[PDB]
């Protein structure tokens, strides 16, 4: 597989290893960084998806037609080695989901 | 200790556990998220620091007077449990360092 995650892709990823309250487990992830970075580093910035939604504003819902259950945890973005954590492409999020996640994460990061 | 990291703080932190090419090890970190978030979640967004720069543009040099030497790796920001990874405050980064890190990380994340 010559797959390289690109921005807006939803991929399956192992968020374990993690520490403490960091998100763990194999689950979908929304990729924010572009393939040009992801392919030259082997790393990406991505947000985990959970089915255990608490309903808070930093959870961004995925439209049902994508076939991916759960919500994007916009505040849980992290740098991830997507080959070690075995990324597998799943879907592509619509532009408005990507923009909403970025706006909320940007608020968190002080941008 | 009742310490809660705040945006701009430089803290000592263990970036291990990690996977693969992710940054690991005990080292300073620049906190980007605010104490209001960090204190309600027990998580924070922070970038690791290395004292051995590779010399690439997303590294942001810390000024010498801080007592924390090296470069902030702006592209390696991540959500971190700062209690599990044992954050300890070391210093406070100046505003221009924080703004430069945020501008570079924002470009990585695809923001405006």
């Amino acid at each position: 597989s010559d797959y390289v995650p690109d921005a807006g892709h939803l991929v399956w990823l192992n968020f374990t290893p993690q520490a403490g309250h960091e998100q763990g487990g194999r689950r979908p992830a929304l990729v924010l960084s572009p393939a040009a970075y992801n392919g030259v580093t082997g790393l990406m910035q991505a947000c985990p998806v959970t089915s255990r939604a608490k309903g808070y504003p930093f959870e961004v819902t995925l439209p049902a037609h994508l076939g991916v259950s759960g919500v994007v945890l916009a505040d849980h973005c992290r740098s991830l080695d997507w080959r070690s954590r075995r990324a597998e492409q799943l879907a592509e999020a619509p532009a408005d989901v990507l923009a909403e996640v970025r706006g909320k994460l940007g608020s968190l990061l002080g941008m």
